[PDB]
């Protein structure tokens, strides 16, 4: 969807805020985490380097390496808020 903020997160990857509130992080290994706003159903969509996508909702426990990676998203959300104007 339309990026409204995008920042490089050194040592982690590239983070994007999409126009409808989803936050995505593309990690250095090609994995992607999408954090879905609670208003849109919440949860996490995680795509492995091999292309496999999994949705983790409320009540799903997060396996390795998803749990630790999702644990980094709050700090990245704050970085996106203070991100420069895109461009």
């Amino acid at each position: 969807n339309i990026p409204i903020k995008r920042i490089n997160v050194p040592e982690i990857g590239i983070a994007t805020e999409l126009s409808h509130g989803v936050v995505q992080v593309q990690f250095y290994d090609g994995s992607v985490v999408s954090v879905i706003p609670s208003m849109q159903g919440g949860g996490i969509t995680y795509t492995q380097p091999n292309g496999t996508s999994t949705h983790f909702g409320k009540g799903d426990d997060l396996p390795f390496p998803v749990r630790d990676r999702v644990g980094q998203i709050p700090n990245i959300q704050l970085k996106l808020k203070t991100a420069p104007l895109l461009g």
